[PDB]
């Protein structure tokens, strides 16, 4: 039998970077331009199996008060929209507001999205890798629309959160 | 006021990886087949560092939590050998010595370490890889003899630190 994990993660960045296309994505595996979100809904929920680990992950997502959005997180994804320079500049923000409202560090990736809208991007690959890296952060360059990436992100984030549930479990046996 | 900062981090993996060899190229740019201060510049944030940088003498067994050795340490450098796969497997041995001894995570950089035995080599680059991306460890090839990434390594693990420092400020 696998071995099972739960955790709450948040979806973090400015309005309309995708926030809720790339967990409809995930969850749901479509794009809709006319997707209408519902007020009434504070999470999605998705369950994912990891073969390299036989582990499955039932994920609480959640996508905007600030204090109950964060509360119990372990893991998020911190996403901008590469033709659109200010949201890449408020990443650091979100970062920021996470980590004083849980009053602990998370895990985040960081997710450069919209990369199929090649013509207007205007955030090279590298200046988010930077970011990423200074932060020890892994980066994923992802697209709601075409799929790319999208579920990578979200299983890099499960795998890291196992792997620091494990390393509590370590501390806590002395 | 220009920004200083202070830490202290470990150099882990099993003897004869190249801890040792891994200081002395950062401290005093040699390597001679035959705990240690540097202070840095990362002139990009325009940020000093002084870091203290501790290692194992000989080959110790692992315990379950280490005495004196961790204490203090903020930030590490995980290393291997490329050309010896046992010690790729005992990383993470070493990481969960440093965290069950802090009784919290910290950050730590794999380096790959040897990269200039190209032809013992037995670890490929993506096994690191993926072992640094499971845990959101930066990966980095060096090689002491070369000096290749070696400054990068260390230079990489500082700016993570400050941004905790920073965090932990904003906090
Ligand atoms: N081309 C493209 N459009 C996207 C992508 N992700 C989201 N969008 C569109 O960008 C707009 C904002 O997305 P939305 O999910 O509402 O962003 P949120 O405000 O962050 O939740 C909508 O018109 C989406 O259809 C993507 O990866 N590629
Ligand atoms: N070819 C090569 N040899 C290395 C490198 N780093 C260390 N060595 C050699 O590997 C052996 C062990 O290195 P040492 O610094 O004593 O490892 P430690 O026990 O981890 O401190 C020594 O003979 C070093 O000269 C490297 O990058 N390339
Ligand atoms: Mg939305
Ligand atoms: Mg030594």
């Amino acid at each position: 039998m696998p071995a099972e994990y739960r955790y709450k993660i948040v979806m973090l960045g400015d309005g309309a970077v995708g926030k809720t296309a790339m967990t409809t994505r995930f969850t749901q595996n479509f794009f809709d331009t006319d997707y209408k979100r519902t007020i009434g809904s504070d999470f999605a929920v998705k369950r994912l199996q990891l073969d390299d680990i036989n582990a499955h992950v039932t994920l609480q997502i959640w996508d905007l008060v600030r204090q109950g959005f964060y509360r119990g997180a372990r893991g998020g994804l911190l996403l901008y929209d590469v033709t659109r320079r200010r949201t890449f500049i408020n990443i650091e923000n979100w970062k920021e507001e996470a980590f004083r409202s849980l009053q602990k560090e998370i895990p985040l990736v960081v997710v450069a999205n919209k990369v199929d809208l090649k013509d207007s991007r205007v955030v090279a690959t590298e200046e988010g890798e930077e970011y990423a890296k200074n932060n020890s952060f892994m980066y994923v360059e992802s697209s709601a629309l075409t799929g790319e990436n999208v579920e990578e992100a979200y299983a890099n984030l499960c795998r890291i959160m196992i792997e620091e549930s494990k390393d509590i479990s370590e501390m806590t046996s002395t």
